[PDB]
C-alpha cells in the first residue's frame, strides 16, 4: 500500500493536504519547507528496527535565508536543519495512515557542531525512529542527524511529533 | 553592558553589524530576525544569579510564517521561537562585550505544549543565563522560555551558544 520515495512536487502536493488528505499531516510550503526529495522511507528497518527516513535538500547561494543569516556572512540556520527533522517524522507519522494534524512536542540534546555555507551543494538528513506510541494521542520518537556533503553537522536525540485530531 | 533595554532598530542596527562591531555578534535580518524588542537585560539576577533577558515579538496574521506553515492551518513554527532564544543569548555575548561570531551549539530537553495562532498579539522571550565559560572557547549556558500572551508554551534547558573568533574552527 507503501510508497517509499517522493519528489519535491509530491512534496508540494503534501503541503496543500493532497497526499494524505484534510485534516491530516501537511509539510509545510515554501519558505519553511526544509525538505527538496524523500529518498527513503520505511516503516522497518533503521537503526533501532522501527523505520527510517532519508531526505535531501539542495543548496545554492541564492537560497533565501543566506542573505538574512547574516549580512557578511551566510550560513543557513540550524533551528531551519533542526525544523527538517520534524518536518521529516510528522511526514513519517501520516504516511502510516493516522489520522491528524502534526505538532511538534520538542526533543532531548540537540547539537550542532558544523555549518551548510552557500559553497555547499546538498544537505541530507538521517532520520531513526525509536518508537511510536498508539495510546489516546499518536506520537512518534526519533533520533536524527543533519549532513552537508557527506559531512555530520547536526544531531538530535528524541525528536517528538505528535499528532492531534482536534487542535494546544 | 551598558544600556538595559533595546529598539527593534537598535536590532536591525545589530543585524547590520553596527551594534556590536565587524567580526563580532549579530542578530539576523529579517525573515530570520525573531525579536522586535529587548524589554529588559541585565548581567545579575535572573533564577541563576548570573543574568537575564526579556524580549518581545509582535504576532499578525500577515507573518510570513503562518502563509506556508500551514496552509488551511496556520501556526507559528516551534523551531523559530527556539531560534528567537538563542538569538537572544548570542546577543547576550556581543553584549558583555566578547569578540567573535556567533554560533548556536545545542539544548538540552525542548518542549514544545502550546502555540501561537495568528490571532494572537504577543510572544514574550525570558531567558536565565545558567553559567558563561570565558577558556579557549567563549559561550553561554542559559534556559528559557516562550510565552504567547501571558501564557508559557515552551521551554529549553541548556540552550548553548558560543562565540568564534577569527582563529577558531566550525
Ligand atoms: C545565535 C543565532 C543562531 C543562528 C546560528 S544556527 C547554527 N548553525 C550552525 N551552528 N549554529
Ligand atoms: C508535522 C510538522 C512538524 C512541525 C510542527 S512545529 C510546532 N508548532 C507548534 N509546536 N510545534
Amino acid at each position: 500500500t507503501k510508497q517509499h520515495a517522493f519528489t519535491r512536487e509530491d512534496l508540494l502536493r503534501c503541503s496543500r493536504g493532497e497526499l494524505f488528505g484534510p485534516g491530516n499531516a501537511q509539510l509545510p510550503a515554501p519558505n519553511m519547507l526544509m525538505i527538496d526529495r524523500i529518498v527513503h522511507i520505511s516503516d522497518v528497518g533503521g537503526k533501532y528496527g522501527k523505520g527510517e527516513l532519508v531526505a535531501e535538500l539542495d543548496i545554492n547561494p541564492d537560497l533565501w535565508f543566506f542573505a538574512c543569516h547574516f549580512e557578511g556572512d551566510p550560513v543557513m540556520p540550524g533551528c531551519l536543519g533542526l525544523d527538517a527533522m520534524w518536518q521529516l517524522v510528522g511526514f513519517y507519522l501520516g504516511w502510516q495512515g493516522n489520522p491528524g494534524r502534526g505538532r511538534a512536542l520538542g526533543s532531548g540534546e540537540v547539537k550542532f557542531f558544523g555549518q551548510v555555507l552557500p559553497t555547499a551543494k546538498k544537505v541530507t538528513y538521517n532520520i531513526h525512529i525509536k518508537r511510536t506510541i498508539n495510546r489516546s494521542l499518536v506520537l512518534a520518537i526519533a533520533d536524527g542527524t543533519v549532513s552537508v556533503d557527506g559531512r555530520e553537522i547536526y544531531s538530535a536525540e528524541g525528536l517528538r511529533v505528535g499528532l492531534f485530531t482536534s487542535t494546544f
